[PDB]
């Protein structure tokens, strides 16, 4: 596989599995800065599955790193705002990111395969 623009649909295919998780519910769309007034006060960088598929349509991703890197932000933000260790919202997130990451391994193994064999 030394397609280096397979990374996309790829990704594109791992979303809409996202998508289909109940677990992505609380990450689906930009959180509620009504709902969570602090919010911003705690989370300098918001971020969203849905934020994450437009930038990947609008083609403003170079490489699947950039898209893991906005997905992991997505984590780190729910473990940042969290209360506890023992809330939903966080629970969901560790399971989502591990589901992530077990799908995510293989794109960015291929892509960076598929460079090193564009420079051979
Ligand atoms: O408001 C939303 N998301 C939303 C927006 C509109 C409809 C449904 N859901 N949040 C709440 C904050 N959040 C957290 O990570 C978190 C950790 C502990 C408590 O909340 C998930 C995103």
């Amino acid at each position: 596989s030394y397609d280096i623009q397979a990374w996309k649909k790829q990704c594109e295919e791992l979303l809409n599995l996202i998508f289909q998780c109940e677990d992505s519910e609380p990450f689906r769309q930009p959180v509620d800065l009504l709902e969570y007034p602090d919010y911003r006060d705690i989370i300098d960088t918001p971020m969203d599955f849905a934020t994450v598929r437009e930038t990947l349509e609008a083609g403003n991703y170079e490489s699947p790193m950039e898209l893991c890197k906005d997905v992991r932000l997505i984590f780190s933000n729910s473990k940042a705002y969290t209360p506890s260790k023992r809330s939903r919202i966080y629970s969901m997130s560790l399971r989502l990111s591990a589901f992530f990451e077990e799908h995510i391994s293989s794109v960015l193994s291929d892509y960076k395969s598929a460079l090193r064999f564009h420079k051979r």
